[PDB]
DNA sequence: ATAAGTCACATGGTGCCGAGGCCGCTCAATTGGTCGTAGACAGCTCTAGCACCGCTTAAACGCACGTACGCGCTGTCCCCCGCGTTTTAATATTAGTGTATTTGATTTCCGAAAGTTAAAA
């Protein structure tokens, strides 16, 4: 069943309590990110512990997003997001657009 | 027979070994006490409130009604993905070095405090 299947698996993850991006991944892209924006002579550790708030925060954010930009697609009567649609679901929240 | 003497006996006491029983030192923050000052107050006066009428006619609400407008309608285009598959790169392990932090001893730093006075509607 496509949609039981897919449904449970929203449920499942949607009552899981933890993170869930890749690791090494969103590690190695905070480290690049603070690489380039740090400059020459001047460069900066993390440790295990900032790399985990960072991660947290960016993980609510972006369901929080997630879902009003879900439901502005439930507005076009329809179940696809898009750039626009979402571009605008963020916009209007106001930060960072 | 008995003062000397040997002797064993009996009790003395001196020495060392735990050990359970008091003790000693320190720092928490309480509370005890005490200055000095925010706090509530002591007559108070007047502010902008908020009625309290007493008008007017500018909004406004309904009376009419009308295109605009919506809202499902409807062929159909399309696109998302449910997988199925190969990839594919995410694991998550050791690692020592290379500062990163780091915590002592100062050691200057500097502005709150105490005069002294500049300035100030």
């Amino acid at each position: 069943t496509p949609s039981e299947l897919a449904l449970y698996e929203i449920r499942k993850y949607q009552r899981s309590t933890d993170l869930l991006i890749s690791k090494i991944p969103f590690a190695r892209l905070v480290k690049e990110v603070t690489d380039e924006f740090t400059t020459k002579d001047q460069d900066l550790r993390w440790q295990s512990m900032a790399i985990m708030a960072l991660q947290e925060a960016s993980e609510a954010y972006l369901v929080g997003l997630l879902e009003h930009t879900n439901l502005l697609a439930l507005h076009a009567k329809r179940i696809t997001i898009m750039k626009k649609d979402m571009q605008l679901a963020r916009r209007i929240r106001g930060q960072f657009i």
